[PDB]
């Protein structure tokens, strides 16, 4: 799914 750049997902996948 989804996902920023720094650090972790967004979606929390």
């Amino acid at each position: 799914x989804x996902g920023s750049w720094s650090a972790x997902f967004e979606v929390x996948a």
